[PDB]
């Protein structure tokens, strides 16, 4: 795609990310039960792809939760930022800790502050180092809000392994 629509796309989610709520209700994806809000990311129905070469992950990122999503790659939480970067911005990527077949978040876990993932969309590589992680309750994802003055991506997971009855969040923060 072109330079300049790719502009004009990134201008579209740049201002999608501006007009959100700064303190959504995220209800967990895993025990919940066709997405357009992310469209201007979207190519082929992916809007990115997340890298964390620090456990040998790079998966692909669909709009929304959906278990179709899920059993395919990493989610994003719809009322979230969406992974173009900026300040005051927070998106929540979502995966399975594993799947028969598939890897995807199984070893979050053994990431370490300090590290470093990407994320990649359709205009650039986004680089996040690792600045907090932290357990909770499914039912206590809402706490995961907008940041004002700050640009962050947390890595959502279910933990303990084969448990899955609490939640792993990884948050990095843009490296300028
Ligand atoms: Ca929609």
């Amino acid at each position: 795609i072109d330079t300049n629509t790719v502009e004009r796309r990134i201008a579209l989610a740049n201002a999608y990310n501006e007009t959100l709520s700064r303190n959504p209700l995220l209800i967990d994806p895993f025990t919940s039960k066709l997405r357009e809000y992310a469209r201007m990311l979207e190519v082929h129905e992916q809007i990115g792809h997340v890298a964390i070469p620090s456990i040998g992950v790079d998966i692909p990122i669909y709009a929304g939760t959906s278990e179709t999503v899920l059993q395919k790659g990493s989610g994003h939480l719809e009322g979230t930022s969406l992974p173009v970067g900026g300040l005051s911005t927070h998106s929540v990527l979502t995966a399975h800790r594993g799947l028969p077949t598939a890897r995807l978040f199984t070893d979050l876990n053994k990431v370490k502050k300090g590290q470093i993932f990407y994320v990649t969309n359709i205009k650039e590589t986004l680089a996040y180092k690792v600045v907090s992680i932290k357990v909770v309750d499914p039912t206590a994802l809402s706490e995961v809000k907008i940041v004002n003055g700050k640009d962050y991506i947390t890595l959502l997971t279910c933990t303990p392994y084969m448990i899955n009855s609490h939640r792993l969040l990884v948050k990095g923060e843009r490296i300028p």
